[PDB]
């Protein structure tokens, strides 16, 4: 559904 933790907005990448 919308099971997010970050401010992603269609691109799920973290550094």
């Amino acid at each position: 559904m919308e099971e997010l933790q970050d401010d992603y907005e269609d691109m799920m990448e973290e550094n």
